[PDB]
């Protein structure tokens, strides 16, 4: 016994058994599939159009029969939007990227079908850098729409996780490559996943995604000292590194070119940095920092509003510090 729907541009038919699986308290594959067709929806016009059409909520998440019917009224008005595109309309763009939106439940449907136990992520050392926490999709969303980029910049998220953040840059932009570095053992298991359904629920749906790769490393590596410093933007949720690992990346970005980039919940150089006779050595010597405006409604545990750092790579800074001293 299963359920199936069908790709709106012909990929393979995803298939979910029956009963419906639960993901967490909030999600089960019953949701994934009713905003899967509102979504496809969205994408297509003609689709939406069809949908419309009697279905006047009489599904209900329990009943197998009131569910196969759901699927069968879209996946049936999936094949007359097929016959239209072989008739004069045009078929849908293929390869457009998603829409914020859609992009937001495809990670949401990529993570459900990759990280079959979240309890598992939590079983890591407390008080190390290996501490996991999820940077949510809305800064991310807002790191891509305030740090430009394009063909030319390389991204890099040091200490991945199970590789959410670099799927979601690489569907959103389109840098010459992507990369995601994660050091323990069952995040980066659970990546391999999430790598493969990402590719595969993309295909599903029609949707481009800029290169990208899912590394299972250690960052504080000699391979890595070099391709840091050849990173225009790195991405990095450094809340629970510690002194010692901050210290070491502030070693590793103080090679990067200028303009490079680098976004952080932790600072790596003071905002107030004002330099001066002791402080030459100080990697705020380099680079300026600002902090990133708060989403509206957005509480941390620390019970003020989330933040993250901005840190541009100038070393017009310095320049100008030995000039002033050359007067005045
Ligand atoms: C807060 S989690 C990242 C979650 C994901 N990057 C995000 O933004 O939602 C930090 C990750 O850093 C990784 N990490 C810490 N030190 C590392 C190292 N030396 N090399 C690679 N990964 C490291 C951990 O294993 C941990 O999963």
């Amino acid at each position: 016994l299963e359920l199936r729907l069908k790709s709106p541009v012909g990929a393979e038919p995803a298939v979910y058994p029956w009963p419906l699986p639960v993901y967490d308290k909030h999600h089960d594959a019953a949701h994934e599939i009713i905003e899967t067709i509102r979504w496809v929806c969205e994408e297509i016009p003609d689709l939406k159009l069809a949908m419309e059409n009697y279905v006047l909520i009489d599904y209900d998440t329990k009943s197998f029969e009131s569910m196969q019917r759901l699927c069968d009224k879209y996946n049936r008005a999936i094949d007359s939007i097929h016959q239209l595109w072989k008739g004069t309309t045009q078929p849908m763009k293929l390869n457009t990227r998603p829409s914020t939106g859609l992009l937001r439940h495809i990670l949401q449907q990529v993570y459900n079908h990759s990280v079959t136990d979240p309890e598992k992520l939590n079983n890591y050392e407390p008080f190390s850098p290996e501490v996991y926490g999820e940077t949510s999709f809305d800064l991310v969303a807002q790191m891509i729409d305030e740090i430009k980029m394009t063909d030319d910049d390389l991204f890099v998220d040091l200490g991945s996780g199970v590789g959410q953040v670099v799927l979601q840059v690489a569907a959103a932009t389109n840098c010459k490559h992507h990369y995601g570095v994660e050091k323990a053992d069952i995040p980066a298991k659970y990546a391999e996943t999430m790598d493969r359904e990402f590719r595969k629920w993309m295909k599903w749906y029609g949707k481009k995604h800029a290169e990208y790769t899912l590394e299972r490393g250690d960052f504080l590596s000699e391979e890595w000292r070099e391709r840091i410093a050849n990173t225009s933007v790195i991405f990095v949720n450094n809340f629970a590194f510690g002194p010692e690992v901050d210290h070491q990346l502030k070693e590793r970005f103080a090679n990067m070119k200028e303009g490079g980039r680098i976004v952080s919940s932790k600072p790596f150089a003071p905002l107030n940095f004002r330099i001066n006779s002791r402080n030459l050595s100080d990697i705020g010597t380099i680079m300026r920092v600002v902090e990133l405006s708060p989403l509206k409604g957005s509480v941390s545990w620390t019970g003020k509003p989330v933040s993250y750092y901005l840190h541009t790579i100038d070393r017009t800074i310095l320049e100008n510090y030995f000039s002033s001293l050359k007067n005045p």
